[PDB]
C-alpha cells in the first residue's frame, strides 16, 4: 500500500498509519454518498477532526492523526478527576464544534469519550462521526431509543451531556446494556416522560403505555459536584422534548461558560 500501519481500533477498523512518500503521520479508516462525504473534506473547523482524503476502490477515509480520546484521559484521570477548568473548556469546545456542523445541517448521531481527540495544546476535536448511514447505548438520545425516524440536533446535545455529566463524576450517567435497560435507566433518574413533559411522547413508536411511571430525581444528586452554573446548563441539555433542549449556540452564550479559559492537560503518551 502507500502506507506502513498500526491499528489504534462499527464502520471499520482503524490504523495508525505513516504516508510512504510525505511522512505524514495519519489517522486510516478502512470502511467495509461519495458526492456528500467529499464535501466534508472542504469544511473544516478547529473542534472537528480534518477529513483529509476520501479512497473508494471498499472505502478509506484518511483523517489526521491525534495521539488519545477522551475515554483514554478520563481514565487515565480517575483517581483525582479532570480539573473543572479543563472540563469546561472541553465543554466549550465541544459545543463549538457541535454548533459548526450543525449550523451546516450536519448531525454527529453518535457521540462518546472514545471519538473526542485530544491534543497536548488543549484542544478536543469532534470524530467517528455516524455518517455512512458490542454497540455503547450510554449516550444515545431517548427520542432515538423510542423509535424516532428522524433525528434532530438535539440528538448530539443529549450525548454531549451525558459526557459532561462523566467528566464530572468520573462515571456514566447511562450505562445501559439494552435499549430498554438504557430507557429506563434515564427514566429512573429524570422521571418517566409524559405529554406534560414531552408533548407526542405517547405515540412514538417504541413507546409503551406499559412503561413503568418513575419519579424525577433532583439534579444535586446527579451531578454532584458541580455548581448551579453547570447543574443548569446540564439539565437543559438533557430536557427530554428535543424542541425544549437547548441548542449549541445558546448553550456557548450560557452564565457557565463566563469564565472558560484554555488549560493545559497533563498528557502521557
Ligand atoms: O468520522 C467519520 O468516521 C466520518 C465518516 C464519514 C463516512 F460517511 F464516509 F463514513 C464521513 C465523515 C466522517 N467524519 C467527518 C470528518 C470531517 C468533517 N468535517 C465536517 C464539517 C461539518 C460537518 C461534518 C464534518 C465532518 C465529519
Amino acid at each position: 500500500n502507500f502506507q506502513k500501519v498500526e491499528k489504534i481500533g462499527t464502520y471499520g477498523v482503524v490504523y495508525k498509519a505513516r504516508n510512504k512518500l510525505t511522512g505524514e503521520v495519519v489517522a486510516l479508516k478502512k470502511i467495509r454518498a461519495i458526492r456528500e462525504i467529499s464535501l466534508l473534506k472542504e469544511l473544516n473547523h478547529p473542534n472537528i477532526v480534518k477529513l483529509l482524503d476520501v479512497i473508494h476502490t471498499k472505502l478509506y477515509l484518511v483523517f489526521e492523526f491525534l495521539h488519545q480520546d477522551l475515554k483514554k484521559f478520563m481514565d487515565a484521570s480517575a483517581l483525582t478527576g479532570i480539573p473543572l477548568p479543563l472540563i469546561k473548556s472541553y465543554l466549550f469546545q465541544l459545543l463549538q464544534g457541535l454548533a459548526f456542523c450543525h449550523s451546516h445541517r450536519v448531525l454527529h448521531r453518535d457521540l462518546k469519550p472514545q471519538n473526542l481527540l485530544i491534543n497536548t495544546e488543549g484542544a478536543i476535536k469532534l470524530a467517528d462521526f455516524g455518517l455512512a448511514r458490542v454497540v455503547t447505548l450510554w449516550y444515545r438520545a431517548p427520542e432515538i431509543l423510542l423509535g424516532c425516524k428522524y433525528y434532530s440536533t438535539a440528538v448530539d446535545i443529549w450525548s454531549l451531556g451525558c459526557i459532561f455529566a462523566e467528566m464530572v463524576t468520573r462515571r456514566a450517567l447511562f450505562p445501559g446494556d439494552s435499549e430498554i435497560d438504557q430507557l429506563f435507566r434515564i427514566f429512573r433518574t429524570l422521571g418517566t416522560p409524559d405529554e406534560v413533559v414531552w408533548p407526542g411522547v405517547t405515540s412514538m413508536p417504541d413507546y409503551k403505555p406499559s412503561f413503568p411511571k418513575w419519579a424525577r430525581q433532583d439534579f444535586s444528586k446527579v451531578v454532584p459536584p458541580l455548581d448551579e452554573d453547570g447543574r443548569s446548563l446540564l439539565s437543559q441539555m438533557l430536557h427530554y422534548d428535543p424542541n425544549k433542549r437547548i441548542s449549541a449556540k445558546a448553550a456557548l452564550a450560557h452564565p457557565f461558560f463566563q469564565d472558560v479559559t484554555k488549560p493545559v492537560p497533563h498528557l502521557r503518551l
